[PDB]
């Protein structure tokens, strides 16, 4: 619902955080974790795979990782931001967490089973369809194909 | 085939738990071995305390420990941890196609997830360890609130 009013904030620094990853030789997928009820970002990544040699810091993860430490009741009124639709282990880490909300830059270039899975388990995810992500992915996606599909574990 | 390595995946998890107890973190453990010839790709435990780290679960930290692969490599893998894995690390099991999962206890703790990898397809066996269970029940009397913390609680 009503936090809603950051999503343009959040996907903005979701947005940035890519194409700071996509500047850096990496994969094109960025994040954010914003407090709901004063729109205060906690921390923001991008994914680390070709910077860091990582096989978990996912966009998400490195979003969450950034954070740091937390207690648990602080992720209960967060949106999660992320430019592309999360894999299993993101959206696993949502749902661990009990962020309540998922705001998603595209669904085009990829989707799992995750995102409904985080309705079905009883978190909003929206999808804005941003063209920047979706632009930023694909070229991505095209250029360097086998690279991307290490990072979904194909 | 695969069970054959389980006593050797779960003695090197239980043994990377121990050495978390040891360094002051959270007693989890795990290591993914490769069915076909039963090597070591990875171990690791838990680095929330060792790190600040908010994503390195047991499991987690296992799989950065074997560092990129390509995706083939994971389809014959066994993924081993002392504990039933959260739903975070549940999906990472997933999104690599890791086909089996042998899980120390789940007596301290199981999420949705147990069955959640079942109903996807990848096998979990419970083996019920006593050293695992020993080892996470001290923990979570000495520290309860770091042991919440790790599941977001
Ligand atoms: C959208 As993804 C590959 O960071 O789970
Ligand atoms: C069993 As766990 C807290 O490492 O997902
Ligand atoms: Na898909
Ligand atoms: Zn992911
Ligand atoms: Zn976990």
């Amino acid at each position: 619902g009503m936090a809603s009013k950051w999503d343009q904030k959040g996907m903005d620094i979701a947005y940035e955080e890519a194409a700071l990853g996509y500047k850096e030789g990496g994969v094109p997928i960025g994040g954010c974790l914003i407090n709901n009820k004063d729109g205060s970002v906690l921390g923001r990544g991008h994914n680390m795979r070709f910077q860091k040699g990582s096989a978990t810091l996912h966009g998400e993860i490195s979003t969450l990782e950034n954070c740091g430490r937390l207690e648990g009741k602080v992720y209960k009124d967060t949106t999660l931001y992320t430019t592309l639709s999360p894999c299993d282990m993101c959206t696993g880490a949502i749902i661990m967490y009990g962020i309540p909300r998922c705001v998603v830059g595209e669904n085009v270039n990829f989707k799992s089973k995750g995102e409904k899975y985080l309705q079905t388990r009883g978190h909003e995810v929206v999808v804005v369809d941003d063209e920047r992500c979706k632009k930023i992915m694909k070229q991505f996606i095209d250029e360097r194909p086998q690279d991307w599909f290490e990072d979904i574990g194909e």
